[PDB]
């Protein structure tokens, strides 16, 4: 436990700072064997390092998505697990919480290791070491396979799970690609199917709230009608407070999330902002302030925009929303930066000119900026002002602005969004599936007020018999698949 | 189209003023239907198939998102521009039509001095333009480029199937 | 003719619910041969299932566009058609 071995930034190599973990991470097949079966003093296999990692944890940590690294880690992981079963079966190595409280599988999920993660997520052995298997197969009557994936440490019923870690705790750049693996893609799809009723109920409740909010905002002061207006107003205030509390509790209960991925969610921010603006609008109305209407109307616009959070319970539209987000975040902010630099330069230029003659156009910076933006939206006034003494200079400056902005930058923006839409096609699907996963995981636990009862997916199916007497049981996710490539080899 | 035509004639026999909209809708729809026939040709039939794929793939999503945006911003602008210091944004229909004008290159983006929320209305319009004209329309061009590229061989096969059906 | 064998949604595998159709859909080159040429009681090849499918019908039904599945279906289809011609040419199985 020094400085080179400890995990940090710079010159380093983490291997668990145990001689056995070093041998395992260094492909020392024989040294580990001698350490384990030296008669003088056998080497323990459950031994933890100062950080809490075991040899299996360490093999995960060094794991990288390189094919050779993945092959090495997989081989040594399997072999060491088999050896651990052989030497001391009584102790289950796969379930050892390090100081962070993560098992090797959860650790692989959090640390982004995908190849070792998927391998651990679906592995099977022969008759011997069979209990050390996550994927099973009950019967193969015909070409069908009843695959039983172990749901241990991966179902959402437990306090902390691989699904929750991937959704919220993982900070990997492309964690959206781990929620499309076999067990996860099927379990998540089943959970989504079970939750479609509640997703649509949330959508319908929010849509009703926005309808009421639109009706109230459309009919406001500039009997029965007054009473209906009042009840609608109080309903809007209550709904705004409800959404505010929901978002606040989403953040407090999940206060360790913003730093991982600020823009992954980016609708809880927008929902929070909309609810805050609504409640703030109401309170200022109580204060009788003229700044009510802008805030209430901003809340209206933002809520109607937020509806497109819900529009992505559909394959067809959710990928569209994801791809809108990618377009905005990739090739719209650059365009806005460059465009606004151009526009400010040309606007102050035109204002500087057109100030000496021979309803004044380009009177100030705001007017010139608005005229240039008009050019952007297809209604720029491109005339030869005869009154100002620099007619030609102003016209040439406008023509240069048009060439640089309308002909070059806007069409190039179309080209860039073509390129980005083409680039993010499969990743859009994966990211949408991750969005569904996140929504499912949030829907599983109830609202901020309702303590929802968990529903533990999978079947308590007795699989094999452990190296003991009375047999064992285990929760598995039962999956049917029609396969012929495997079936021709079982004969 | 045939139903609208016959129904138009019978309503004329009834001397109803709702004749002309139905007859004119029949006219428009029949002229559109001519594109059924325009695909007896390799050159134009694949074009028709690929128009259909564009509409059904990346035009209805755009319309849904665009209309949500437009309704939100239209009711917003109507809510504002209702208190001063020929009224623009008089109702929901007028505001919606002005926003669609923005969509078609005819949007009036001015600084209304009469209404007391000049800046808020202008910023709201600018946000609508950025979200709709700059983002969504150009993104629609990008999406239709992507769909046209995606369905190139399938367009030929689907056109051959259309010929088979005919 | 039960519930698992009948075509439906869920746990299922359709093979025509005939022993010969099962052998054919299960790549039992030899079982079908014994059923067809057992002297004690030869197994008919035109026999239909409750749904009306024959061995060829069922063998198509399991067909899927997987290259290995397609190869298996093609091979067994051709071989079984040849056997049908060999045993009882008088009857045309394709129809
Ligand atoms: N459909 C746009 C809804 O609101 B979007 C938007 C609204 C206000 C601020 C910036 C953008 C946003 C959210 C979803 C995708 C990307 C941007
Ligand atoms: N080429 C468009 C002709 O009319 B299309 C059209 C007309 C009325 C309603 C909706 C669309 C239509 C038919 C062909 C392909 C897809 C849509």
């Amino acid at each position: 436990c020094g400085r080179f071995f400890q995990k940090h930034q710079g010159t380093c190599f983490y291997f668990g700072e145990l001689p056995l973990s070093l041998a395992a991470c260094t492909k020392q097949w024989d040294v580990v064997t001698y350490l384990l079966e030296n008669p003088h003093q056998p080497a323990s296999l459950e031994a933890t390092d100062s950080l809490g990692n075991t040899v299996l944890h360490a093999l995960v940590m060094i794991a990288d998505n390189s094919p050779e690294n993945s092959a090495l880690v997989i081989h040594m992981y399997d072999s060491l697990l088999q050896m651990g079963a052989r030497l001391c079966p009584t102790v289950q190595l796969e379930d050892i919480c390090n100081h962070q409280g993560l098992t090797p599988l959860k650790l692989a999920a959090k640390e982004g290791k995908i190849e070792i993660f998927r391998h651990i997520l679906q592995r099977e052995f022969s008759g011997l070491y069979q209990p050390l298997s996550r994927k099973f197969t009950e019967w193969c009557y015909g070409p069908v396979r009843v695959s039983l994936y172990d749901l241990s440490s991966v179902d959402s019923w437990e306090k902390n799970s691989v699904l929750e870690i991937i959704a919220f705790h993982c900070k990997s750049p492309h964690r959206h690609r781990m929620v499309v693996l076999e067990p996860l893609n099927k379990l998540l799809q089943e959970k989504w199917d079970r939750l479609i009723p509640r997703f649509f109920f949330n959508f319908a409740c929010y849509l009703v709230y926005m309808i009421i909010f639109t009706i109230v905002a459309y009919h406001q002061p500039s009997t029965f009608g007054d009473s209906m207006l009042l009840l609608g107003h109080i309903l809007i205030l209550l709904g705004g407070i409800y959404l505010l509390l929901g978002q606040l509790w989403y953040f407090w209960r999940r206060r360790l999330f913003i730093w991982i991925s600020f823009m992954d969610s980016y609708f809880e921010i927008l929902f929070l902002v909309q609810a805050l603006l609504t409640v703030l609008s109401q309170v200022l109305r109580f204060v009788e302030t003229e700044w009510y209407l802008p805030l209430l109307v901003s809340s209206l616009v933002l809520g109607w925009l937020n509806l497109l959070y819900y529009t992505r319970g559909f394959q067809h539209t959710g990928i569209y929303s994801v791809m809108i987000q990618k377009v905005i975040l990739r090739d719209l902010l650059r365009f806005l930066l460059v465009y606004l630099v151009f526009l400010f330069g040309f606007a102050v230029a035109l204002v500087s000119l057109s100030r000496e003659a021979r309803p004044v156009p380009y009177g100030g910076i705001l007017d010139a900026s608005l005229e240039l933006f008009k050019f952007t939206i297809g209604m720029g006034e491109l005339a030869f002002q005869e009154q100002l003494r620099f007619r030609g200079v102003v016209l040439l400056l406008l023509l240069a602005y048009v060439l640089l902005t309308y002909v070059l930058l806007l069409n190039m923006l179309i080209a860039l969004m073509s390129e980005t839409v083409n680039s993010v096609a499969t990743d859009s699907w994966s990211i949408w599936k991750l969005q569904k996963a996140i929504s499912v995981l949030e829907m599983e636990n109830g609202y901020w007020w309702c303590r929802r009862k968990r529903h533990r997916a999978g079947r308590l199916l007795k699989v094999g018999t452990k190296g003991d007497g009375i047999p064992d049981e285990r929760w598995c996710f039962r999956v049917e698949e029609v396969n012929w490539a495997a079936w021709e080899k079982t004969l």
